[PDB]
């Protein structure tokens, strides 16, 4: 949406601020915002994949423990 569709974009809109998986839950009569719109849970401004490095936090440092197939 290249115009602002309830302020904040790709978040969502349903009836009262909340999100896509509590969007059934209210269709209720007030209404007010979209219950959709608070969460999408989609990540926004994540500085950490931003700045270049490794792809997870796990990855530096990381010291892995081999079982040798002993169960
Ligand atoms: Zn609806």
């Amino acid at each position: 949406g290249s115009t602002a569709m309830a302020t904040t974009m790709e978040q969502e809109i349903c009836a009262h601020s909340m999100t896509f998986e509590e969007c059934p839950k209210c269709s209720a009569l007030q209404y007010r915002n979209g219950f959709y719109l608070l969460k999408y849970d989609e990540e926004w401004y994540p500085e950490e994949l931003l700045t270049d490095g490794e792809d997870d936090v796990f990855d530096p440092d990381l010291d892995m423990e081999v079982v040798f197939e002993t169960q």
